[PDB]
């Protein structure tokens, strides 16, 4: 167990997270376009 | 304390909140949907 | 510095943030509803 | 490697989660406000 590696799964799992809040922060942006040019 | 059980720890705490977006994602789609098909 | 008490700390970060995302969700269902009888 | 220093980055990195979260929440906050005056 090298705490380094450990360290570098827990950024990565990190960076997973933050690039699907960024995807779902984007869907809202979508919505937002949908009803901003209808309404 | 298990270093390798913390990691696991970790790795399943993370796996929750990727799940926990997810169905974020999918409440999102659903209210497109909404308003895709009556707007 | 005490592993388990790293251990503790992370683990009531993450429930920080699961308590986030879940207020987050309520704030849709929100939005939902406001439209669900509007349209 | 310094688990003192591997434990700050763990919580710059939730930092970081964190504030993506509200900047979300503010973005559901803003359509609920279009939403709200337009309908
Ligand atoms: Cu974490």
């Amino acid at each position: 167990m090298i705490l380094y590696d450990l360290q570098q799964n827990l950024s990565s799992s990190h960076r997973a997270l933050e690039k699907q809040i960024d995807t779902l922060a984007g869907k809202l942006d979508a919505l937002t376009e949908l009803l901003s040019t209808a309404l």
